[PDB]
């Protein structure tokens, strides 16, 4: 398993231990308090009321926390996953990432502390 | 495992189908949004921001999801538990609950998404 | 999880720390060398080819591995069960037993090594 | 999770659906009666009293259960391997084997039933 933060100001993301392999089944928990700029914060599935001005995830709000599975798009994952299957072909290490615009991260703040674990199959 | 939706507006809570026991491990995942009365609505952690005026888990936010164990206290979930132990002497159904002061759940909205399983021990 | 050795001149059997609860998916594997009396060992499956002469578990060979959950009837283990539930209302410590005759287990010798966990559900 | 049989006569042994990647947590379960030549039959752990002659595994006994990971040496797995990491960095398809010495599986008969999945990690 891993534990770990995942810093809003990170553009990067934070790369975890976990490499995600074809077959595998996988829990995630999130949890937190973490702002793309605003004194207030949000939680990991993010500001539902913000619009898109270009997020590095479409498909989840401003704030959201998201990851990529070696060389995927963005995938959301808010709160979590619980027991989840990846696509067919989406394999590799794990990276989760805060959703904010490229090149916006700087005046974001506070954090999303993560859990990740490999399911029975 | 147990899947379902938890209703803001049920002061009562949602009887699960997970009866734990001693040394059970689980894990929950939870999603959504829901209002404790307000226009805005708020993820599984609640309102970070709202005074506790007689919540019934002084251990979460008001809009938090919590849960009772049998006819334990209430216990905060927020987004989720992961790979989680129950205290001593706590065993039962698990019900999950909206945390609101008792009598006013009759103006909440919306409902939470909720995956209850039983994990490896 | 339990890890422990059964021996097979225990008539009384090894009770385990697991209390099997209804609902529950369990694995067990053993191990090990152990005789009913002869100078000859076998493993957990016992003697394929020996007779039944009154055995505790007539569903097992004579030196293999069974159990009772609770106060149930006798279960066969042999070399363990993968992510297995037990039959209806049996429920209670699992205890382990080797499979002999009432009464003549002072002759044997040697034990076997064995763990149990439970798993997903 | 995989299950299937193994014979005793093929030197080439059973590929598995199973690919082990670094990381995972396994649990086989094996049953069964097979010789490598005698009247007599064993289970999978083998005969603890035979010589090794030149078996495929020289850390089981003659007539044992045992497997590759991809391209391995070969790794003893008896009755079975409780929730086991694999201690060298090896990955890739299970291969289930009976050990024998090369070129004298001609007279081996019967097999094992295994079963094989991936635990939580
Ligand atoms: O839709 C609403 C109001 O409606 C509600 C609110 C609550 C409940 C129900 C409805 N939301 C807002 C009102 C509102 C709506 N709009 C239009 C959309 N907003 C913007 O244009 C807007 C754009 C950018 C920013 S902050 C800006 O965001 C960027 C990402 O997009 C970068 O991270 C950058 O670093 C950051 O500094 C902030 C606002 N502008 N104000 C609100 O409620 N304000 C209070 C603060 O939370
Ligand atoms: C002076 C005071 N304030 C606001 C202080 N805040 C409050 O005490 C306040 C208290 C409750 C509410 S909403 C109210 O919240 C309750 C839970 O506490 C109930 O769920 C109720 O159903 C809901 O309608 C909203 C605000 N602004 N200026
Ligand atoms: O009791 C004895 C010894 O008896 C003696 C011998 C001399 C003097 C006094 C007593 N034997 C014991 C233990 C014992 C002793 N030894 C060493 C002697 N045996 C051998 O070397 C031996 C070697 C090979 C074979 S069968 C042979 O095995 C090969 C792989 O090794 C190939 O698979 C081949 O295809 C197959 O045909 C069978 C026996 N191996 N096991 C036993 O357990 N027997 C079965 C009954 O319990
Ligand atoms: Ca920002
Ligand atoms: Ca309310
Ligand atoms: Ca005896
Ligand atoms: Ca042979």
């Amino acid at each position: 398993a891993w534990k770990g933060e995942v810093l809003a100001n990170n553009e990067a993301g934070q790369v975890t231990s976990i490499i995600y392999n074809p077959g595998d089944v996988i829990t995630i928990v999130a949890a937190g308090w973490a702002s793309y700029g605003p004194t207030q914060k949000w939680g990991p599935q993010g500001d539902r009321e913000h619009p898109d001005q270009g997020l590095i995830c479409h498909d989840a709000f401003c704030g959201a926390l998201v990851m990529k599975i070696g060389n995927s798009g963005t995938i959301p994952v808010n709160t979590g996953l619980f027991r989840w299957v990846a696509p067919n072909n989406v394999q590799g290490a794990i990276t989760l990432i805060y959703n904010d615009v490229p090149g916006t991260y700087g005046n974001n703040s506070g954090s999303f502390s993560v859990n990740i674990g490999k399911d029975q199959s």
